[PDB]
């Protein structure tokens, strides 16, 4: 009679809480879904071992088509667990589900779990600054979408450091770049020429969230456009003018050229 | 010879990842702040049998004035924990405290939990539509800050939802409610009648994220601003213009009126 959306955090299978682990390990029932994200620093072998069930993936289809048919008839007589990469409900189509749950007359719980939208305070970067967030997809075909310039440009006039969620083919297991994020953003530049994405703008990449030992480094497109930020995932902040705080932290933790200090505060 | 932030998460002594709990139980000292935030599901005895470990629970003034002089010299001959509710990187001035880490030769490592900030996507509110962020602060002698009526203003006209945190004075337990919260805001609205907070706007109250049965509460300000919301913490959301799937979600979930299913395009 009930389910249990528990995150499975940032980066590995020791990224779930102790909540979520002990939940999990009492249900009857343990599902999955890694579309929404993957998790790159662990495999499903090694979740499943520690949790100690065997899991069962659904792909994007199931969820949306049938999560009440596949999900929800084991949780109305058991205990059922549906794991998410990071923090659930984070993805937007998380939510609609607990209103299934609730139309098959069974209950749902979450349990938290660490999302990269707050793990970003490792950058340094004041939360509160954060503005409207965006994701930066792969184009396809003649669809190459570019409605994050726009809200880089509304975050940065307002004084706002804008987070861009970097796409992911979780099938394929292909993670988007930061470094392909700054190339799309160049050429999204060269058409729009608001003059909101250059060489000269000062971005922030944080790779690995999670791990004891991330890749955080910040300077210029300029700079960092070919570097080697390490293995996936990688995400993208465009921050807005900095307070001295943020920008010391920036150039004592991520390597920041001491330029910042006197161009972006 | 390390310094490790852990996050202890949103509620209780399980809302810690597997990961920071096995790191905590293997320092050799544990330090700990509970001024920025408050654990309402959890005890300073539960945390410490948990962790197997001596906590030293440091004030504001000891870390703020102190934290180099406290922590940081056993750090540089043992491994050290400090300990944080939620995430210790979010709305905290923490981040600071790994340069004066840095500074005094001390490496430092981080460990994220579950933070109010993610958790209010179990509002059903898109988490990439919050902008700025705001706290509201306690009005104190003759003094009565209105900031926080800015940002909901500024993030308004665009469509974006407002997070507003709320005030804590710890050494005082004082855990402002939202209903406090709203009752400012009406003041505010009062003195500089932007049409920002009035009795007709709708809001959103989370109260204890992290609990299994966390308050979720959906509705105009004249029909909440004196219901009882439960114990704190508490957090207050002013939401732009509702999509019509987060609009279902409330009705659903948080008891919103069904007229909000309605939106105005
Ligand atoms: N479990 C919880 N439920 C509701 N509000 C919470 C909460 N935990 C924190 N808050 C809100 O956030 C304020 C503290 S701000 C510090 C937040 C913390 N670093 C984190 O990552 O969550 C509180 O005064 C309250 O308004």
């Amino acid at each position: 009679m009930v389910l249990y959306f528990i995150g499975l955090g940032l980066y590995d299978e020791r990224d779930i809480t102790v909540k979520g682990l002990e939940i999990a390990k009492k249900c009857d029932y343990v599902f999955a879904e890694f579309y929404t994200s993957l998790m790159a620093g662990t495999t499903l072998g090694r979740i499943q071992k520690l949790i100690g069930k065997e899991i069962r993936v659904l792909s994007r289809e199931d969820v949306e088509l049938n999560f009440e048919n596949i999900v929800l008839p084991l949780a109305k007589e058991n205990d059922v667990a549906f794991l998410t990469p990071g923090d659930p409900l984070v993805a937007t189509t998380h939510a609609e589900l607990r209103i299934r749950a609730k139309r098959a007359g069974v209950e749902s719980y979450v349990i938290h779990a660490p999302s990269i939208y707050s793990a970003v305070g490792i950058t340094g970067l004041h939360i509160y600054k954060f503005g409207k967030s965006a994701t930066v997809a792969y184009p396809e075909g003649n669809w190459f979408p570019r409605s994050y310039y726009d809200v880089i440009k509304e975050n940065a006039e307002r004084g706002l450091h804008t987070l861009l969620f970097l796409d992911i083919k979780a099938e394929k297991r292909m993670y988007m770049t930061a470094n392909e994020a700054m190339e799309l953003l160049l050429k999204v530049e060269d058409m729009k020429k608001g003059g909101v994405f250059t060489d000269d703008t000062l971005v922030v990449v944080l790779a690995r969230a999670g791990s004891l030992n991330p890749t955080i480094r910040a300077g210029y497109v300029k700079d960092l456009i070919r570097e080697d930020f390490g293995d996936p995932p990688h995400i993208l902040i465009v921050p807005g003018k900095l307070h001295i705080v943020e920008a010391e932290y920036l150039v004592e933790i991520a390597g920041a050229p001491r330029e910042i200090l006197r161009v972006n505060v």
